[PDB]
């Protein structure tokens, strides 16, 4: 198991894309990779660990990949929300998250409604989440803050979702 | 096509500036390269978020090929005057270069006044975007922010052009 | 002498975690190495120096080996507290440490309550160091301060050491 | 010419140190290679910007060598006192040098009090400029402050040295 973690990690960006690139197409590859990463204890959040610490368009080519490959993206945020503490490892690194990733994830969520909702409710079921989600927006800068404003409007029912809570 | 931008953005800082180089050397490479980028739909979005997460230097080295070839540079900020989202996603990453590509930007402007007042009327010819300029020069550090005052200052002229808005 | 170090340093992050999980897997070593770097003059500050600027995943990763490993650990924090100036020089970097790292470093103390006592030990036993730590951790993100109460929290008697300070 | 500075700052680190500890080690190549830079049109500031973009440790180990040859240190801070501008391109990069690489310089400089004397008054011989100087200390993180100031009083003539101005 961990050489693997590893290894993957420390390849080349081009390589790491590759393998994304096949895993997230191929749903029978996707399932059983993330059963390998819940098998053995806590796994799963060294994964995440390595992935948050990745080359900025790393993670961003791999957000592209499961929101327009929505089939799987519901699955992916159902194992962290139902394994405790892996939502609130998120968030807590989605605020160090250099700005561009931020926008371009803001993007992917208001430009696909559904998966904004989706998301959105499993902040109120795994619970607590919100006060420190309200907050990551809080402690954001000045321009991101203002720019997200004029994008989230885009869909004035998405910004009732952001009062409604 | 994607792909093409990704290995592109992928490859080591040396054969990105020698294809920059290579391309804005030869104007009839240039001109059908970005009605590539165009006629793709959102592509250029995407060639421009690779663009601004380059190695600090192969930005700088980009800029400094245009303003000191510019008879393309009229055209390029063309490009950025037709799609009406491009030039807020310009300004805000801007904002996000490093302090000393901000400052070399700044010189490579000012020691070209046509071509800062060609940048500055596109401001006014975009949608909006005037504030944003304005407030990415406030929410700047106080010693950036003295440092490029007292580097403007050198031209009554581009002062009278900064100070009319 | 100092070539060795600067090359370490220097090597594929890979290479550098195949020596360290070489060298803090065999004792005989361990020792031997961190008595060529107490005995050439200086060379504890350069290792260090070196070892602060590292990748920030071989960073975490040397402390995982060592805080499972006590055995070691112990030793360790041993040698720094045997070369004074040395506990003010881990601080002056763990202030600097990105945040990601300083979470998973607060998380392998405290889900290791010997080992934070035995490092607490040596903040007063290198003269006045301990308060340098409490100012440190006043000094960073609110969001980051609440989530390290919230984790220290889990152990009242560790929260308890941190407050009867 | 202006393509070797490129080719340099583009190679893997260690060809950078083996270049720069061939170059300070032969004052008869030192003078000339400085030669080239003063006398190739502004060339002096494309090798400083590419300088002060390094990887950080090549920027210590450059300095490093050269206070330790200081028969180059008092010929280097001629060139960079002579260009008017190139002292201004000195600070307003160290203020932006990583925090590790400032403690490293001044621990440096405050070691070898006859070399920071002699830094000290090229400040203010070359024009105005030392008013740039205690803004940049005062604009530096709390704790970096506390921790120079209590590094500087190692040396009571170099306190009185910084409060004589």
């Amino acid at each position: 198991m961990k050489k693997e973690l590893y290894e993957f990690y420390f390849m080349p960006p081009l390589k790491q894309i590759e393998f994304l690139e096949e895993l997230v197409n191929n749903p029978e590859k996707f399932k059983e990779f993330f059963k390998r990463l819940k098998e053995e204890p806590g796994a799963m959040e060294l994964f995440l660990r390595n992935l948050y610490l990745m080359h900025p368009m790393v993670q961003i080519y791999f957000l592209e990949l499961l929101v327009e490959n929505p089939e799987l993206f519901k699955l992916f945020f159902e194992y962290l929300e139902e394994c405790p503490g892996a939502m609130e490892q998120f968030l807590l690194n989605l605020y160090l998250l250099h700005p561009m990733v931020q926008i371009e994830f803001l993007k992917l969520l208001v430009e696909n409604p559904e998966l904004f909702r989706l998301f959105f409710e499993y902040l109120k079921r795994c619970p607590g989440a919100l006060e420190l989600f309200k907050e990551i927006i809080e402690l954001l800068d000045p321009i991101i803050q203002k720019y997200l404003k004029k994008l989230l409007e885009e869909n004035p029912e998405l910004k009732a979702l952001v009062k409604e809570v």
